């Protein structure tokens, strides 16, 4: 069978571009939290994780502190996520100006998805994995920084209950980053192609690493439709911090993500 | 490190553009080492370059042909010039988003450059120099067409009296992308401090490859001030031609450099 013969070799390749690109798998992750990362929960633990147990503007206050990091976590990701999209030979092919399309509205759904690999119900991982940071420090931030931790959390223990691996991960944040649909996208029916490719890609993926769940595709198909949601509430909180919060810096790329 | 980096500009040059002034120059004179071209000068010349000799939209007029064929070639440079610029370590490591504002507003004058290349008084090469449309039958062009060519010609004749050869031209285009006021930067000091690197690389390789060339440094800065104009003045003429040739396509790459430039 050529089609299930090519998408095999296509999503073992897309798995090797997911692997030498970001610094944190699932597989990783997964170890560190179950079996130590110096655990933040609190003004004074967080203090301690700065000076040295585990690690921006001048600093303000705690909660604009957290989102600092919050941002940077971004700009850090996108980076990978800009590698292990050119690690895609069909990607880079497209004119640089497409790419970018692609990225600027698909790096953020991408971001929640891989956010539920170093989450669980009592926090998330973070510098590297060194530190674990509570999920009830987070919600204990002031409102308009804290609105945007909580969503992230239901959405990832929901996520995580479908027991994806790495290999499933590296096709789903493929066919997130490759999306026909996207605004003022240059040419459409050649990433749609692309799209459909991963796709199928997954499926058989996802037969041959799943063989015994039930509706494990088009499960992720809505989770797809789930993150693009999740990513308008939050670019939504977003515009109300650039308005409320006026003190609060905003760094020049995720200026440019949510520009209109 | 600073004649280590106009070196990897050369061999980044050198490496993703297939057409260099060399090889172009060596056809234009006559050098063994190469076929003749075909002259293509009206219609009839043209049709037999498409078919055999030397080689899009159904064919409507010959003005309308060739100011497509433009557009194509202008395509595949942005290609090369694309992958020309990634092979700089340090311009791959911008965001992508500014990549791409570097290369929205620089295409064109790195385009306008390098058409000096295959440029002479009386003509340009085409399809991989296996063929020399003349520049008489550019002009004889259906108006509109017409007057987005000689521009042209008229800056790469005088561009091509500067006597520069692939080297210097390697750093030039650098110059020309890595340009630190683009509308729209993200990162203008980081643009603006390779840039730096370049020109130092730039002035440096003059004095060696061009030992008694007076002036040449500052004049190849005005001919970068020059390409802005002759630039402004291409997106002018285009975004005129896309409004009274409502009828004529406009390759959707060009359709999206030109639509903010005034
Ligand atoms: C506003 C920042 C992000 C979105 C976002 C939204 C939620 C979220 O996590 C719940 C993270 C990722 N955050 C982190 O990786 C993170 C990193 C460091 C710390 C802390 F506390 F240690 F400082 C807390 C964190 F949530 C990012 C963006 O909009 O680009
Ligand atoms: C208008 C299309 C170009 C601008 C432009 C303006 C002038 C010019 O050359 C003088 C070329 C490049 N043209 C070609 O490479 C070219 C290619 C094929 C033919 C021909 F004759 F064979 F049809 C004629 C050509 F000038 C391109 C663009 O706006 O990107
Ligand atoms: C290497 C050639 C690159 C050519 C790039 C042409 C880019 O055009 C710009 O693409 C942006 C999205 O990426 C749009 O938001 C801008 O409105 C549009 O003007
Ligand atoms: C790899 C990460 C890429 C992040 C890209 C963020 C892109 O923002 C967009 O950049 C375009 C120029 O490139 C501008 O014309 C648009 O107005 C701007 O919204």
């Amino acid at each position: 069978m050529p089609q299930v013969a090519d998408l095999k070799a296509f999503s073992k390749h897309i798995y090797n571009a997911y692997l030498k690109n970001f610094n944190m798998t699932k597989k990783k992750a997964r170890s560190i939290l179950t079996g130590a990362p110096f655990v933040i929960h609190d003004i004074e633990t967080l203090w301690q994780a700065e000076k040295g147990l585990v690690w921006l503007p001048p600093y303000k206050e705690i909660s604009v502190h957290v989102f600092y990091r919050c941002q940077c976590t971004t700009v850090e990701t996108v980076r990978e996520l800009t590698e292990f999209a050119k690690s895609i030979p069909s990607f880079s092919s497209l004119f640089l100006n497409d790419q970018v399309t692609l990225l600027k509205y698909g790096v953020h759904e991408a971001i929640f998805a891989m956010l539920a690999s170093i989450v669980n119900k009592d926090g998330l991982l973070v510098a590297n994995g060194s530190g674990f940071v509570t999920r009830e420090f987070l919600r204990s931030l002031r409102k308009p920084f804290s609105d945007i931790i909580e969503p992230k959390f239901e959405f990832a223990v929901k996520f995580n209950a479908l027991e994806l691996d790495d290999s499933d991960l590296a096709l789903f944040i493929a066919a997130i980053i490759l999306c026909g649909d996207r605004p003022g996208l240059m040419n459409v029916p050649r990433v749609e192609a692309i799209q459909d490719t991963i796709l199928r890609a997954l499926e058989f993926h996802l037969q041959a690493n799943h063989p015994d769940a039930q509706y494990l595709f088009p499960k992720l198909l809505q989770k797809m439709a789930d993150l693009r949601q999740l990513v308008t509430e939050h670019a939504q909180m977003m515009q109300r911090i650039k308005k409320t919060e006026t003190e609060t810096s905003l760094h020049p790329l995720l200026q440019e993500i949510y520009k209109d």
